[PDB]
């Protein structure tokens, strides 16, 4: 019972350890998901720019 | 006379637009230059920066 008090007390030190980098797992992928978001939109604005003067070098041309 | 200048008039007024077009066209760089360069400078340092989350986050399991 007391090897186990040993077993028990590694795996729960093991566990909160386990909880805490669990979470800032948690932590970063959500920031790196809004920051993902931030990439998503970053090219839609630019992908409406790209093609905008894509069309108004158009008229420049002809 | 008058006929090239009917040439010289619309040749004048197209190309006086021209200039006017060649600036639109160079501020329609300007701001594609500034995005994909805005981009680049975000997109690599926000990869390294999930690579820096994607560590951490292999380093806590492995």
């Amino acid at each position: 019972i007391d090897e186990l008090t040993t077993r028990k007390c590694s795996v729960d030190a093991r566990l909160q350890a386990e909880n805490e980098r669990a979470e800032r797992q948690d932590r970063g992928l959500k920031e790196a998901e809004t920051t993902y978001a931030k990439l998503v939109e970053s090219q839609k604005t630019l992908v409406d720019f790209v093609r905008k003067e894509y069309e108004d070098t158009k008229h420049q041309k002809y």
